[PDB]
């Protein structure tokens, strides 16, 4: 869920959760277009994941996993059923692409109507 994206992701960067609340042209809800960045390109990959997941019957905003952060660093408890194991799979994997990204604040709060119509495929 929402509290285990933030908390996965606080876990491991240098930045805080909301830093990526609105950024480039996929940080945020939904997005579309060319990732302006390295770290818009995490967001685009975490959509991906999460589209996965609601296709899954999985839900990324409230189904809650647990998981723990040690010497930040993100653990993936042994999953319940395959939408836990999956979603933690998604926020580990948006919170270890952002770790080492520079923020760039130009793209903060971007004006999606900026954004192209194309967008890159998921993998
Ligand atoms: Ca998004």
């Amino acid at each position: 869920g929402i509290l285990e994206l933030a908390g996965t992701v606080g876990c491991v960067g240098p930045r805080t959760p909301i830093a990526y609340m609105k950024y480039g042209c996929f940080c945020g809800l939904g997005g579309h277009g060319q990732p302006r960045d390295a770290i818009d390109w995490c967001c685009h990959g975490h959509d991906c994941c999460y589209t996965r997941a609601e296709e899954a019957g999985c839900s990324p905003k409230t189904e809650r996993y647990s998981w723990q952060c040690v010497n930040q660093s993100v653990l993936c408890g042994p999953a319940e059923n395959k939408c836990q194991e999956l979603l933690c799979k998604c926020d580990q994997e948006i919170a270890n692409c952002l770790a080492q990204t520079e923020y760039n604040l130009k793209y903060l709060f971007y004006p999606q109507f900026l954004c192209e119509p194309d967008s890159p495929k998921c993998d």
